[PDB]
This record gives C-alpha cells, sequence and structure tokens, in this order.
RNA sequence: GUGCUCGCUUCGGCAGCACAUAUACUAAAAUUGGAACGAUACAGAGAAGAUUAGCAUGGCCCCUGCGCAAGGAUGACA
C-alpha cells in the first residue's frame, strides 16, 4: 500500500545459495554442516587445482 | 489303483492286459543400507526507483575584450 522496502539478501559462494545478511542468519549458516562441506571442499579444489597447475 | 485274462494257479498269491503322463515368480524364511519439506530452531518488507545535490561541458542569441585576414568612410595649417 505504500513503498515496500526488501530486507538485504547476501549470497553464499561456497555454498552457492542466498541467505538473509543479519546477525542471526548468517551466524546460523556459518556453523551448518552444509557449509563447512562446502568451505572444506573449496580448500581441497584450489589446493588440487595449484598442483595442477 | 480299479476291472479283466477261459494264463500259473489258489481264492492267500503270481504273470500280462485297458485307463492315469510331467505342477511350482518356484519362496516360509536371510540380512545390512540409503532415506522429508513433517515438526522444531533461525530469519522473514513474501512485488517498487535501486537514488539527488553542485559545477563544468554541448546547442541557440546577444554584449564586451584581444588576435588574424580582407577591407570601407573621414580628418588635419606653418
Amino acid at each position: 500500500a505504500d513503498y515496500w522496502k526488501s530486507q538485504p539478501k547476501k549470497f553464499c559462494d561456497y555454498c552457492k545459495c542466498w541467505i538473509a545478511d543479519n546477525r542471526p542468519s548468517v551466524e546460523f549458516h556459518e556453523r551448518g554442516k552444509n557449509h563447512k562441506e562446502n568451505v572444506a571442499k573449496r580448500i581441497s579444489e584450489i589446493k588440487q587445482k595449484s598442483l595442477d597447475k
């Protein structure tokens, strides 16, 4: 009925997802098992690609 | 198994004869695995432009100053 305003949204490139820009959602996404798995896979991929390079 | 052979043979039996002709995912049981968008937990504006303030540039019209080029009209006795 008046000026709509959207909450900020943060892209997670480790998890290839979207979450909310606020303390609780970002903090909960940090402690997710999927987030840790994606971070570990990203680190492993970085090291493997550097070795192949 | 039933019934029959003028069979051996006795009613205790035997040999042969006619009919019977090929079912089943076959299964009662064996085990260890991988598992929600269902709940709770979090977030939740779950549909808007992703803006407005100056100055300078660019266009048009005058005015003023300097330079370049080409010129017009005029003025001056002893």
